[PDB]
DNA sequence: TTGCAGTGCCCACAGAGGCCAGCAGGGGGCGCTAGTGAGGTGGTTTTTATATGTTTTGTTATGTATTGTTTATTTTCCCTTTAATTTTAGGATATGAAAACAAGAAT
């Protein structure tokens, strides 16, 4: 089928469980400079695996929510996909 | 002797014509002068002409500037040969990141 939305925890400016929205057959990720919108596609591969270079970080323990300036938020983060396809 | 018919003489006063002064006619020759007219001489200027001085024009010589000339040092186009310099593996490093182990903690 396709992928139907994307779920995260403690990764790239996405404190705590918030459940992104189900995702149609096109639809698009707008909005100004630095919002904070590439770090979907990177949760995306992350959860597809890659190493950390592409993901314009380094050392993977970075990643977690508030590590970039110092002070991460735990040390403990999920990044979860649904994948939904025909037959239910 | 006289009357009558006819003659002689003396005068005189118009009568007449030469004499004469007066006076007017024509044209000959001289005394004198005003007023031009022309011709000759002298003065003046003047005008042509001639000679001298100054300047203007023409000719000659020297210096400067322009064009040309064979050098002559660029210079520049064209070779064959190196001296960096670049590119391609090939081995080694490193720093990461899972992976296993060991250490709290819970059940
Ligand atoms: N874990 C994080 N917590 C907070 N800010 C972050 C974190 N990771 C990145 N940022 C910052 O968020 C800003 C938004 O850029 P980013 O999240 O990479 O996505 P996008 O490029 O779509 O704006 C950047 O300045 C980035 O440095």
């Amino acid at each position: 089928g396709f992928l139907k939305l994307i779920e995260i925890e403690n990764f790239k400016s996405y404190k705590g469980r918030q459940i992104i929205g189900p995702f149609q057959r096109f639809t698009a990720i707008i909005g100004p400079n630095g919002s904070g919108k590439s770090n979907l596609m990177d949760a995306i591969s992350f959860v597809l695996g890659e190493k950390t270079s592409n993901l314009r970080v380094k050392t993977l323990r970075d990643l977690i929510h508030g590590a970039p300036v110092g002070k991460p938020a735990a040390n403990r983060a999920f990044v979860s996909m649904v994948y939904s396809e025909e037959g239910a």
